[PDB]
């Protein structure tokens, strides 16, 4: 419902607005650079699994700051709980919040990023290096 953004936000203040739909992911096209067992290179692919909101200034102004809180796994989940947890004190790491929030019967665990841009560093190298 509306409380799922009231847990995102967390604990500091935000201000924010939903960038979608309800409490459900939002699709996008973004530049990869991946390498596994089937694909590899420097792609344009379509990431889907992610809920994305969007931080207000004051004056209810648009900021450049955005909440992205993906939504996967729960093996996955605790793998980088603890590598954040080893992590945390550096000054470049993104501050992380992990919860789990329950949808229809199920306390499904996400992982929300704070503060961060739209555009990654690969877009913008992307961009300039395939350029049209």
């Amino acid at each position: 419902a509306q409380s799922f953004l009231n847990r995102v936000c967390g604990v500091s203040a935000a201000r924010l607005t939903p960038c979608g739909t309800g409490t459900s992911t939002d699709v996008v096209y973004r530049a990869f650079d991946i390498y596994n067992d089937k694909v590899a290179g420097f792609a344009k692919f379509l990431k889907t699994n992610c809920c994305r909101f969007q931080e207000k200034d004051e004056d209810d102004n648009l900021i450049d700051s955005y909440f992205v809180v993906k939504r996967h796994t729960f093996s996955n989940y605790q793998h980088e709980e603890t590598i954040y947890n080893l992590l945390k004190d550096c000054p470049a790491v993104a501050k992380h919040d992990f919860f789990k929030f329950r949808i229809d019967g199920d306390m499904v665990p996400h992982i929300s990023r704070q503060r961060l841009t739209k555009y990654t560093m690969a877009d913008l190298v992307y961009a300039l290096r395939h350029f049209d």
